[PDB]
């Protein structure tokens, strides 16, 4: 009613309200957007961004302990991934089969029309390891001239490995660092 409960063992993949270009006023300006969106719905974890920033490779992100068996599960609990560990395999972060990757307000990002273009911001390589020449200056710059790595959500991959321009408004996803 107005908090979302989990009683099982489970780390949240959500989508932030907007997309957004590269210029997101460095990974604290992106982290807050995800706090303040996951509160506003009733999530009690800790969400931050699912992006590699200048001192932060997105892999470690997420707490150690809960890195090899805790599924991700979008924001209707369904299982997108059987662990983090999966997903910076190698895999390039091969989603399940038919998953959906909901914001926090409950659209289907792929679906909706709400963001234009289907690609999601992540400057990292394939192992979540922050790619300091592909990152928009770590998240500070919209300028058609620097560039971020993104990755094409119909591919049904979320770290594709392509250079975009940051002016580009992708998708911006948001994870719990460990469960309830
Ligand atoms: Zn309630
Ligand atoms: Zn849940």
């Amino acid at each position: 009613a107005h908090t979302h409960q989990d009683f099982q063992p489970v780390l949240h993949l959500v989508a932030l309200n907007t997309p957004l270009s590269g210029g997101m006023r460095g990974i604290r300006g992106a982290d807050f957007q995800c706090f303040q969106q996951a509160r506003a719905v009733g999530l009690s974890g800790t969400f931050r961004a699912f992006l590699s920033s200048r001192l932060q490779d997105l892999y470690s992100i997420v707490r150690r302990a809960d890195r090899g068996s805790v599924p991700i599960v979008n924001l209707k609990d369904e299982v997108l991934s059987p662990s983090w560990d999966s997903l910076f395999s190698g895999s390039q972060g091969q989603l399940q089969p038919g998953a959906r990757i909901f914001s926090f307000d409950g659209r289907d990002v792929l679906r909706h029309p709400a963001w234009p273009q289907k690609s999601v911001w992540h400057g990292s390589d394939p192992s979540g390891r922050r790619l300091m020449e592909s990152y928009c200056e770590t998240w500070r710059t919209e300028t058609t001239g620097a560039t971020g790595q993104a990755s094409s959500l119909l591919s049904g991959r979320l770290l594709e490995q392509k250079a975009a321009s940051c002016h580009n408004s992708y998708i911006v996803l948001c994870i719990e660092n460990s469960f309830m």
